[PDB]
């Protein structure tokens, strides 16, 4: 919902165009990322992992944000909510930055096609 709103504001695409992209976007992730957008998702998964190790529940946290001409501003009552926002912001910025190589063929990519090693965080 929130991450999804952020993705839409930053990329011009519906949130559904990222939610099962490549090997990393959406739940889980293994093998080698298909492209730069998928690397965004690999880094996002790593970011959430760091937050879980800090005591946060980033898959559940809800935060506040705005998008102005100046960028994305994150907020929230708790530090865990602000951290979750920051992980999402990095990923949404990374998606935007890689719009040029986004490929519709990797949307809803069947994870059975994912091959190669799993890069470490
Ligand atoms: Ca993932
Ligand atoms: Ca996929
Ligand atoms: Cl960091
Ligand atoms: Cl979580
Ligand atoms: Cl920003
Ligand atoms: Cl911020
Ligand atoms: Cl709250
Ligand atoms: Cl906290
Ligand atoms: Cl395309
Ligand atoms: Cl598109």
């Amino acid at each position: 919902v929130q991450f999804g709103v952020m993705i839409e504001k930053m990329t011009g695409k519906s949130a559904l165009q990222y939610n099962d992209y490549g090997c990393y976007c959406g739940i889980g992730g293994s093998h080698w990322p298909v492209d730069q957008t998928d690397w965004c998702c690999h880094a996002h998964d790593c970011c959430y992992g760091r937050l879980e190790k800090l005591g946060c529940e980033p898959k559940l946290e809800k935060y506040l944000f705005s998008v102005s001409e100046r960028g994305i501003f994150c907020a929230g009552r708790t530090t865990c909510q602000r951290l979750t926002c920051e992980c999402d912001k990095r990923a949404a910025l990374c998606f935007r930055r890689n719009l040029g190589t986004y490929n519709r063929k990797y949307a809803h990519y069947p994870n059975k096609l994912c091959t190669g090693p799993t890069p470490p965080c």
